[PDB]
């Protein structure tokens, strides 16, 4: 029996997640939904309630924990744990009755979550790419000294090329981990990528697009439209795995069957192929090193009948050449990369800037920043990063601002 | 460091190996080579005796035994032993300085050094989908008696298979062996075919093709055999009834799919409907190396796969009607007991009676099919002795009735 908590139950990760729970759960008993944890959506969270009966809820805002309060007590038979805030999120993880965390919040946000749950030695199923982006070093560094703790990807990606990998290697290691790539003899990752909707689109038709053509959450969409979300998981397959850049090559996949690609040392290359869900890669960070049964629809080759790749122009798509830039450039690059990108994404969403404007934001935020001594002490890295953050939304605000 | 005996070197497989060996060895020494194999190709023998200076040389045909002894002499610093036929075959499975012997003997007559192989407890390296076929019961019976043995696949399709799967798994069982699919979680295979030269031929234009239109252009040099059996996707047949006794898959949840580029190997779908392939450029290095250095892997110089490059892969299902030999594999499979090794038997005549312009493409499959509606079950010996005997009885007397339909004609 696998005792699951859902952080960001109510979000998209989080409803997909309780989605594969629910079904696998009809084959038969093999998860326990314990605990979930929303920010304000008291009335989404009290439906899941109903059908899960967890022993704990959990939500952010302090405001709304007494309408949850209300709303919990007609429903007969079940007295849970009711907490609230950051207090409410460490017991979470401090449980002994919970052993797998499953972390759906968005954004740099996550983070805080991610580090608790890591700190209790639980299996942190991490969705949010934010916090391995701007924090890769700390969670590096926090991984080592809670050595039963371990960090499952579940962008599915990473999640694919997690699958591809032999158990039989990655049991002698774990991911965030250095020399991974070489325990588990990784030679190249084939990253693969829908290419978004103004893939087709010319640099004339480009410098037009907005915010409407491009409408998962309204950030990550827009990262999907100017394949920065392929940058952000660039860097995130270089601290999961310990692979270099230049032997990480980005790959576009418009039917997105093939997720993603692993080129051992013998040149030997294995992928992942499935229709695009998040269930397999949610169930897979939930059942490693193990499978187990699902009622899924079965991937039909013939149907499909083709699959295309053909490499991104880098013109095109210029927040593709700043994250490897900034990955190569290695210390704080990465985490003013992600916080700019923030930023200006926010930016494009809410039509203030053009779509070229939001590499331009990016590339000067970059070019102004100076690499930082890394604090060698893991409460002192954190601080460090959230200031390197901070600092870094504010700069792209004042360079929109000028 | 790996000691291996390479059996039928000189062949498609053999001359592949001796490859993926010189290259890897030129990265580091990885690999010994410890004796070499063949049926009655001396010059070319000598010529690898050279290179690779193994322990021991064998070749089959008693009749070029002293030609061999006479030309090692040109090699210096080298004094090999030097066997001949069954019995020099025997003494190489028995060495203790060979740990891993790679089968690449054409036909049902690599069957014999297989067995061999395996009761002294070694890695074979199976190439020969006939044996499995033709035997798959006996050497499951066999590799229960000798438990420190194992086949491991080299027929492509089947090495992606391998290759896909996770290796925390599979230490826990072997091939051949009972229970295999549900320790690895399989739910269902995708078995890729290139389709061969006749896929997009009409009813009307397959009727009147030959064995020249058949072998005439092939993705590398293949045996004459193999070509046909592409040809007419009887080699497909054969892979399916392999992938059954191999892996412990169901027929049911076995899939041929045409796949003309031939980057994708073969994929494997598991238990929660995910699907893990194997892809890599047409070549038998990669599958070969991997039987030989399972469960780990070893750097290669070989060129990586561009998948830009590649640019388009397409999938469609074959026509049953346009081959209907896999339908044959398919039923014969079903039906069990020995009827894969009347299928394999009956087609080994068919095949080399179209490759020598005797009967038609659609007489293949028809002399097959006879063959096996004129076969009975029979009670399967208990003992292995008496069930190889067995085997090779069924496998004479479907040879010789697909022999005699063609004669009535
Ligand atoms: N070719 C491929 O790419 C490929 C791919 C998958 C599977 N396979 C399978 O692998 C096997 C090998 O195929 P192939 O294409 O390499 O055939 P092949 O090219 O014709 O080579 C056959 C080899 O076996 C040797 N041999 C034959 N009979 C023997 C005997 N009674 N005793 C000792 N040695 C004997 C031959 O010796 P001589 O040279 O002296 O005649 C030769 O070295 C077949 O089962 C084939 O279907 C092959
Ligand atoms: C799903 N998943 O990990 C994303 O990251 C969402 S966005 C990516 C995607 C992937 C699959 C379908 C559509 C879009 P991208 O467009 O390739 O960046
Ligand atoms: C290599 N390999 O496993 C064979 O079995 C040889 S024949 C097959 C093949 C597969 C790949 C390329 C060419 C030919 P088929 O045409 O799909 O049967
Ligand atoms: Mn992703
Ligand atoms: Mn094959």
């Amino acid at each position: 029996p696998i005792n699951v908590a859902i952080f960001g139950s109510t979000g998209s990760i989080g409803t997909n997640a309780l989605n594969i729970i629910r079904e696998c759960n009809k084959i038969e008993n093999v998860f326990n939904v314990k605990a979930l944890y929303v920010n304000k959506s008291v009335n989404e969270l009290y439906e899941q309630a109903r059908e899960f009966l967890p022993e704990y809820l959990c939500i952010h805002d302090k405001s709304v924990y007494e309408e949850l309060k209300e709303l919990v007590k007609n429903i007969k038979d079940y007295k849970p744990i009711i907490l609230c805030g950051d207090e409410g999120m460490k017991e979470i993880c401090s449980s002994n009755s919970i052993d797998k965390i499953v972390i759906g919040i968005d954004s740099f946000q996550g983070l805080y979550s991610t580090m608790y749950a890591i700190m209790n030695n639980k299996i942190v199923a991490l969705a949010n790419k934010e916090s391995i982006v701007s924090a890769g070093f700390f969670l590096k560094k926090l991984l080592n000294i809670h050595k039963n703790a371990k960090i499952i990807p579940v962008d599915s990606e990473h999640s694919a090329i997690f699958q591809c990998l032999d158990n039989n290697k990655v049991l002698k290691t774990k991911c965030l981990q250095d020399n991974f790539s070489k325990i588990n003899n990784i030679n190249k990752i084939f990253l693969c990528s829908s290419g978004g909707p103004f893939q087709n689109l010319t640099m004339d038709e480009l410098k037009n697009v907005t915010s409407e053509n491009a409408l998962m959450g309204k950030k990550i969409t827009i990262d999907s439209a100017t394949m920065m979300n392929k940058g952000l998981e660039v860097i995130e397959t270089h601290f999961l795995f310990d692979v270099d850049y230049n032997d990480i090559e980005v790959i576009v996949h418009k039917e997105c069957i093939i997720h993603s690609c692993v080129e051992f040392i013998d040149k030997s290359v294995i992928s992942q192929m499935y229709y695009p869900d998040m269930q397999i890669p949610i169930l897979y960070s939930l059942t490693w090193p193990d499978r187990i049964k699902t009622n899924l629809k079965p991937l039909d080759l013939a149907q499909v009948s083709t699959l295309t790749f053909h490499k991104p122009s880098l013109e095109h798509f210029p927040c593709i050449k700043l994250a490897y830039q900034a990955g190569i450039k290695g210390n704080f690059y990465p985490t003013v990369l992600n916080a700019s990108n923030e930023i200006a994404n926010n930016l494009f969403l809410n039509n203030k800037i053009k779509y070229f404007d939001i590499s331009s934001i990016i590339s000067q935020v970059l070019e102004s920043f100076n690499s930082q001594k890394v604090s060698e002490n893991s409460e002192d890295l954190m601080k460090q990063i959230l200031q390197i953050h901070s600092w870094a939304k504010d700069k792209a605000t004042d360079i929109y601002n000028k």
